[PDB]
């Protein structure tokens, strides 16, 4: 048989949000796509031998509510968390994120460092694995640009929503 999965992109702008969900989806790396563009993509795949139907929201928008993005993020199984290395901020926010997911819904989350191929690196890896551990969350490093770390991010999330499922 197959499991779909639920899933939700967020992070702030510019981190890689799209270029990462473009890389599941189509496997390679698109690196100009329109910053304004929130949609739901699907992508069949297969997870620890089992076929696996994946539906992501990649976010986009700016308002604090917005009725169908927080309609589908109510329901979502589980949220990727993306930083990119080279941009403090964006780490800075990823708490933010974080604080807004527990207002909208115990839920599945996997912090995602992302442009791990750049060298200008401002975050530590270091620092990442104390937040992820704060919060009980697996941490993966990612790069959409060379796709190292894509599988392992989705992967990992879905395998941390099989885990909430048996509680
Ligand atoms: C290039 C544009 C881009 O990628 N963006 C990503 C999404 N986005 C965004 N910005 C933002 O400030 N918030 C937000 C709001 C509206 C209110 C309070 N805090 C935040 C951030 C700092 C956490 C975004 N919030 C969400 C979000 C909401 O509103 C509710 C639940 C879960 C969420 F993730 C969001 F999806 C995107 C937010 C800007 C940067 C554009
Ligand atoms: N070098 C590098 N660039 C990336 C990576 N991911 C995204 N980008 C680039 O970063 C910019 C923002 O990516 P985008 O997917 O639009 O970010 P979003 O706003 O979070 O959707 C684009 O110019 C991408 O080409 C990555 O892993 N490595
Ligand atoms: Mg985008």
């Amino acid at each position: 048989g197959m499991t779909e999965y639920k899933l939700v992109v967020v992070g702030a702008c510019g981190v890689g949000k799209s270029a990462l969900t473009i890389q599941l989806i189509q496997n390679h790396f698109v690196d100009e796509y329109d910053p304004t563009i929130e949609d739901s993509y699907r992508k069949q795949v297969v997870i620890d031998g089992e076929t696996s139907l994946l539906d992501i929201l990649d976010t986009a928008g700016q308002e604090e509510y917005s009725a169908m993005r927080d309609q589908y993020m109510r329901t979502g199984e589980g949220f990727l968390l993306v930083f990119a290395i080279n941009n403090t901020k964006s780490f800075e926010d990823i708490h933010h994120y974080r604080e807004q997911i527990k207002r909208v819904k115990d839920v599945p989350m996997v912090l995602v460092g992302n442009k791990s191929d750049l060298p200008s690196r401002t975050v530590d890896t270091k620092q990442a694995q104390d937040l992820a551990r704060s919060y009980g969350i697996p941490f993966i490093e990612t790069s959409a640009k060379t796709r190292q770390g894509v599988d392992d991010a989705f992967y990992t999330l879905v395998r941390e929503i099989r885990k909430h499922k048996e509680k």
